[PDB]
């Protein structure tokens, strides 16, 4: 509208273009996401509206949802940087462990909150984690995926990142559980630690096989029901699980232990956000100040 004064284009979000904008009235600086269509699902409107009440310090606040002219505008509290940029910027030195730990702990608090409220993220990735100068990190775009089917190609037909997708999703499971978010977060945790994506698949099958090559091809022993999953094929090659100390060196045993529980194949054995918060890895957690250059 005209209530907002566009400051600049932030990018081509998962659904549409994103602008940093200023409310000409409140002077508030926000992120404005314009979403793509034959009137936009009124069901999505109701659902999205619900997300406005989902308030937590580690969840990017959804200030407003405006449906007009077949266009859907989402107004979010604004944060200056995402974790992908931060990780790229810290690539040479690595994010100090205390900060990695603080971020993981805050992200789990955010997930525990969303999950206790029956809200799933479904598409967690570094890009969707925003940080500020105070050392806070927040989950962005939480319950959107459920209010808009499944991803494939953004407006500019950009390639959908499969790197953080849980295996049950890749094996065609129809009902996501809170476990898919823990999986993505485990992938992100590993990436902050090693400074390299854990499973950088460039196709759905390559994603699945990269997971299999590292964690071992799942079977009925470690994942009851896996062989009956929609896209499971008996012809999948059978790779032996790799030693976990080789996956995220030089992370300590507390860290490797937590990660392994976040990466259990069986969604039901995978650790919950709540339980993960109690893991010994967080015994000495603190809240460091990141070195952000805005
Ligand atoms: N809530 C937000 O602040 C925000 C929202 C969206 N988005 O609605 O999709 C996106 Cl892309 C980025 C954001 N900020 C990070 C940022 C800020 C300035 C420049 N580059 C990145």
């Amino acid at each position: 509208m005209e209530n907002f004064q566009k400051v600049e284009k932030i990018g081509e979000g998962t659904y549409g273009v994103v602008y940093k904008a200023r409310n000409k009235l409140t002077g508030e600086v926000v992120a404005l996401k314009k979403i793509r269509t034959e009137g936009v699902p009124s069901t999505a409107i109701r659902e999205i509206s619900l997300l406005k009440e989902l308030n937590h310090p580690n969840i990017v606040k959804l200030l407003d949802v405006i449906h007009t002219e077949n266009k859907l505008y989402l107004v979010f509290e604004f944060l200056h940087q995402d974790l992908k940029k931060f990780m790229d910027a810290s690539a040479l030195t690595g994010i100090p462990l205390p900060l990695i730990k603080s971020y993981l702990f805050q992200l789990l608090q955010g997930l525990a909150f969303c999950h206790s409220h029956r809200v799933l993220h479904r598409d967690l990735k570094p890009q969707n984690l925003l940080i500020n100068t105070e050392g806070a990190i927040k989950l962005a775009d939480f319950g959107l995926a459920r209010a808009f089917g499944v991803p494939v190609r953004t407006y500019t037909h950009e390639v959908v990142t499969l790197w953080y997708r849980a295996p049950e999703i890749l094996l065609g499971c129809k009902y996501y559980s809170t476990a898919v978010d823990i999986w993505s977060l485990g992938c992100i945790f590993a990436e902050m630690v090693t400074r390299r994506a854990l499973f950088p698949g460039d196709s759905e099958i390559d994603q699945l096989f990269r997971i299999f090559r590292t964690l071992g091809t799942p079977d009925e022993v470690v994942w009851p029901g896996v062989t009956s999953m929609p896209d499971y094929k008996p012809s999948f090659p059978k790779w032996a699980r790799q030693d976990f100390s080789k996956v995220v060196p030089p992370l300590d045993e507390d860290g490797r232990s937590l990660l392994s529980q976040m990466l259990h194949y069986d969604p039901n054995k995978r650790i919950s956000a709540k339980a993960a918060l109690a893991h010994p890895f967080f015994q000495d957690v603190t809240k460091p100040v990141p070195h952000l250059r805005l």
